[PDB]
């Protein structure tokens, strides 16, 4: 399970860490789930373009996060848009939020299985 | 939709932008439609290897482009290959082009 | 086919090359087949978090590698965990290995078809 922010906007490490921490709090809160083993990341891609433009843009991708459905997906997308427009000064119209569920298509192993 | 160029070859930002612009143009021209919602990117990955070698290499992944069919995909791969060998001096054999098929919200709904 | 090490652990280029080559050897060894077409990468993502912590963490994602299956994927994940905890000193519990097979999903072309 991953929440990745892929963006051409540059922000310092402490603020990035705070931004992801806020998003993780939002997923937990809106979804009503503990997310004890979520991965997240701020992937700075300076050359990223959207619609032919290298202007500020944030793509957020949520993969295999259990518990997203009609009653909450938009609510989660709204809150992540707010956080980013707040912290990053990106236009909301240059935020795009995608949810995908790959849980059943992949095999996953923790290193803790092997000693 | 996404066209990502993942490569261990470094070029300046403005040349990367030009290069992605030309790839977007080729996608639009060869698929015969606008690329209004396309994301594209030049992801410099200095340690990228292919076939056991860290020599110059470009992997292009196109995800969820509409119109993708047996009759246009090869010309589009060809055109992308020419653009990269031109702009990056990558050997053709060290270019690999993948087409992949894949709930979304624009932040405009909320702002 | 791709094996990507996505990690907040910082290592020099030579050590990244050596580590990826060892992972390639493990895949080829376990599969009993050549890894000639494989891409591998060390993707330094300094802001990467796992379980609310930016502490040393490695996520290895293997995509569309033919011949990896239920009978050997645990064996390969065990070997990769050992290689990374050796080279990167990451805790095995902050190693996570994911296998996805998309091998029949999408079209692919070598640029050698068109130039060379």
């Amino acid at each position: 399970p991953c929440c990745e922010l892929i963006t051409n906007i540059s922000i310092p490490d402490d603020k990035a860490q705070n931004t992801l921490s806020e998003i993780e709090d939002a997923i937990s809160n809106i979804l009503g789930k503990p997310v004890a083993y979520i991965m997240s990341n701020y992937d700075y891609q300076k050359n990223l373009r959207f619609s032919g433009s290298n202007e500020g843009y944030c793509f957020v991708r949520l993969t295999s996060i259990g518990g997203i459905n009609r009653s909450n997906n938009s609510l989660l997308a709204d809150k992540i848009t707010k956080i980013l427009s707040n912290h990053l000064s990106v236009k909301p119209r240059r935020v795009y939020i995608e949810f995908r569920d790959c849980s059943a298509q992949n095999f996953a192993f923790s290193g803790s299985l092997f000693g």
